[PDB]
């Protein structure tokens, strides 16, 4: 079972390269208007050092093809470069704002150049395990692109923070290089249940037993693991899964349990549990 | 560290659908040539035992209709080479990349742009396996492809399904990698074996990690004594000198990293980290 990235033709497109003074990064140029991390412009105060910022303080570069900037603003955490040109290649887009566990793709991006894409999942506690500055996240539907993740930042632990495309961080986190960590992580219980779904789809079905437990049972055992406690939202979610295979949610839950304290001693080829896949992404 | 694909955008607008018949799978438009399996021109029972050149011979231009999207393209010459079939249309893609057609030796890695009907579904990183295989994700014809310097080098495409669930495929001039045929006969995939001078690289990589060093040496022919036990491919005077520059930026010695792996498949990880020996990741991966 492979982890798949969105094609990111749709988002290459929109990438460019920003620079003021002597910072460079990536900016997400949709229609006439740059949206990059406004720490492009520097404990700082933003009001005060774009209100000293003019339009000939930023450069943008579209491949070979320099972009006039006409008017800066800012939003949030994102600084909003108003150019002189509409991009041709912007595609239909919305910003979303997406909530821990859920997955995206990014296309990491260096000084306005596309490098790679890989699946992400926004971890619980608000990090992603991932010159990138600037680089976005996204879902795709139906060729509309949902922007959900600029990122803003590397933490001292390695991981990465962000903000959404309203310039919202993710996680308790300040784009400042003040002292800051992520906090403790988790396992997305959910995300683990949609995975066993995948395997016992792909034939898979040594784990499962005869046995089911309450939702209140497993939250016991589940936080004794370090999982994310599982909601009625979460068995609802899994309904379809539930319904193709057969296997009720806490029936799966019951056979969680079993692995999270005996180990597999195997399951789609793996040893550890997989949970960046969400259940939407395991349908699809 | 992420298995990164690379941006699919240049190999997405080359992506097209190919009918014949009731068979429709992925094609390759480049230039005024879509490339796509020969056996779209079998029905499932042929497909036991296909004799594809008299299925071709009874063929013309108009059986074959290739859709880019919206546009159907003309189809104005055909011709087979080895196991593709190569469609003349009327019509360059515009949109053609820079490109190359490549021939890749297990071990080598590349991303493949996952389609259905002609339409990108995802895009993932691969490593060609030692059996010849593919452990991948109406995806025929879909293409893996690596991109150095805006050039597309394509390497691979989909023909086959194999019983235990993995992928099997041919180069862009339609030779098959490893045994298999484009034909439903009882063919697997032999056992498959770990990608040793991969996973040497990724220790490279590892090492601000090094835990799992360790004081011993040992001999390229002891190395591959213990490894084959664990079913890793035979470590040869190549791939040695292979990892030379890796060695050199991390100051560790390539038979001192052998060592290294020796112990690590006798210990395991005892709890640390992924978990697992990564294989899918090249010299040349590491570096870049």
């Amino acid at each position: 079972f492979r982890k798949m990235a969105f094609p990111s033709g749709k988002v290459e497109g929109c990438m460019v390269q920003v620079t003021c003074g002597t910072t460079t990064l990536n900016g997400l140029w949709l229609d006439d208007v740059v949206y990059c991390p406004r720490h492009v412009i520097c404990n700082p105060n933003y009001e005060d050092l774009l209100i000293r910022k003019s339009n000939h303080n930023f450069l943008v570069q579209a491949g070979n093809v320099q972009l006039r900037v006409i008017g800066h603003s800012m939003q949030n955490c994102v600084l909003k470069l108003k150019v002189d040109t509409a991009n041709p290649k912007t595609p239909k887009y919305k910003f979303v704002r997406i909530q821990p566990g859920q997955t995206f793709s990014v296309l990491a991006c260096y000084n306005g150049s596309p490098s790679g894409v890989y699946q992400c999942a926004m971890r619980p506690n608000f990090t992603i395990k991932g010159g990138s500055c600037g680089s976005v996240g996204f879902n795709i539907d139906y060729d509309c692109v949902s922007f959900c993740y600029m990122h803003h930042m590397e933490l001292p632990t390695g991981v990465h923070a962000g903000t959404d495309l309203e310039g919202n961080f993710y996680g308790p986190f300040v784009d400042r290089q003040t002292a800051q960590a992520a906090g403790t992580d988790t396992t997305i219980t959910v995300n683990v249940l949609a995975w066993l779904y995948a395997a016992v789809i792909n034939g898979d079905r040594w784990f499962l037993n005869r046995f089911t437990t309450t939702l209140n049972d497993f939250n016991l055992v589940a936080m004794k693991y370090n999982y994310e406690p599982l909601t009625q939202d979460h068995v609802d979610i899994l309904g379809p899964l539930s319904a193709q295979t057969g296997i009720a949610v806490l029936d799966m839950c019951a056979s969680l349990k079993e692995l999270l304290q005996n180990g597999m001693n195997t399951i789609l080829g793996s040893a550890l549990l997989e949970d960046e896949f969400t259940p939407f992404d395991v349908v699809r």
